[PDB]
């Protein structure tokens, strides 16, 4: 599913998104948009390394989730890339969760560094009642 703005907003602060290790929800909204235009079903192949990225926060299979066709990949998130894919979003934000317990947090996103780090992100979750 393409999620509406503040239908995404709100559905990530029931998630308990809202401050997650210091990160705003406009900052996790920021991300949403630039990796995936709010779509949960969007997959993106890395022909440069063999892995994908999968879902909403474009999650990638090296580190974070199983797709079994990823050399050497790691599943930290426990979960198959298949759970990355669900219009319900809460396997990837508990995964999403997970990532920013590391220690670059939400860098671990480029696009987060190059879309929404030291911008003013506050348009994200204007009007939206979060």
């Amino acid at each position: 599913k393409v999620f509406e703005r503040c239908e995404l907003a709100r559905t990530l602060k029931r998630l308990g998104m809202d401050g997650y290790r210091g990160i705003s929800l406009a900052n996790w909204m920021c991300l949403a948009k630039w990796e995936s235009g709010y779509n949960t079903r969007a997959t993106n192949y890395n022909a440069g390394d063999r892995s994908t990225d999968y879902g909403i926060f474009q999650i990638n299979s090296r580190y974070w989730c199983n797709d079994g066709k990823t050399p050497g990949a790691v599943n930290a998130c426990h979960l198959s890339c298949s759970a990355l894919l669900q219009d319900n979003i809460a396997d990837a934000v508990a995964c999403a969760k997970r990532v920013v317990r590391d220690p670059q947090g939400i860098r671990a996103w480029v696009a987060w560094r190059n879309r929404c780090q030291n911008r003013d992100v506050r348009q994200y979750v204007q009007g939206c009642g979060v």
